[PDB]
């Protein structure tokens, strides 16, 4: 049901489906040899939709741009990266130049900036601390501390119960640490606890890469979290 690196050729984009309104997006990518799938999301909001995270790169996000509107059809006015690494605003410049309005917590404007990565335009006021939650459209975002990274933020669709957890939330099948070199380990298992205090209803959990699940992926990332921690 949902599509795996073997049924997206690189440069592809597929949609999925997820509840009314909201669908995740895949692309892959291919780096040092093999083949890694990346999800976002999208959010339909009235006559418009909220994108979060780009397609991991600008040919991956403007073939997503083209899949939405050749299967969607409704206009992409906002978007959302939920961290600094390139799977999540490379690709930024594309939606700019295609009139999408792109967000981003300062902190991770900050961090891309550095990084020589793309930057998003606008700055999500409300986000600094741990715990803190912001309405965006028809999404609350969330920080839950720093995890995968220190800006990381998960997003959360109230109407659908949908929990997306980007790079913060691995999938079951991931049983070793992915990339870590920005990572908080040390705070991460607490970390995915705050998501689990604030999303205890969630239904469907969308890992940065890979298959969906329930709130199993939160206890299974800290698992391989700590496991990587006592290497
Ligand atoms: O987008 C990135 N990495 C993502 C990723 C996706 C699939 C397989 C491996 C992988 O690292 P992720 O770690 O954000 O999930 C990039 S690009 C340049 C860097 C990084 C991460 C930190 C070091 C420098
Ligand atoms: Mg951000
Ligand atoms: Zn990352
Ligand atoms: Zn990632």
């Amino acid at each position: 049901e949902y599509p795996t690196v073997s049924e997206i050729p690189v440069g592809e984009v597929r949609l999925y489906q997820i509840a009314d309104g909201v669908w995740s997006h895949i692309a892959t990518q291919s780096f040092d040899g093999a083949v890694y799938p990346s999800n976002g999301l999208i959010v339909r909001d009235g006559d418009e939709l909220l994108l979060i995270d780009t397609a991991w790169g600008a040919k991956n996000t403007a073939a997503l741009l083209a899949e939405i509107e050749k299967q969607i059809g409704l206009p992409v006015t906002r978007a959302v990266s939920t961290h600094f690494h390139d799977d999540r605003v490379g690709g930024v410049d594309v939606l700019r130049a295609a009139g999408v309005a792109t967000y981003a917590s300062p902190s991770t404007r900050r961090l891309a900036e550095v990084e020589g990565n793309e930057i998003p335009t606008h700055s999500l006021e409300g986000l600094s601390s741990s715990g803190d939650a912001v309405r965006f459209g028809p999404v609350e975002l969330f920080y839950p501390g720093a995890a995968h990274s220190t800006d990381n933020l998960v997003v959360y669709v109230p109407s659908a119960s949908v929990l997306y957890g980007g790079c913060a939330i691995y999938e079951l099948s991931r049983t070793s640490a992915g990339n870590v070199a920005d990572a908080d380990l040390a705070e991460w298992p607490t970390s995915i606890e705050r998501i689990q205090q604030h999303y205890p209803e969630a239904q469907f959990v969308i890992p940065g890469h890979g298959l969906p699940g329930g709130l199993d992926l939160l206890k299974h990332t800290t698992n391989v979290v700590k496991a990587h921690t006592n290497r």
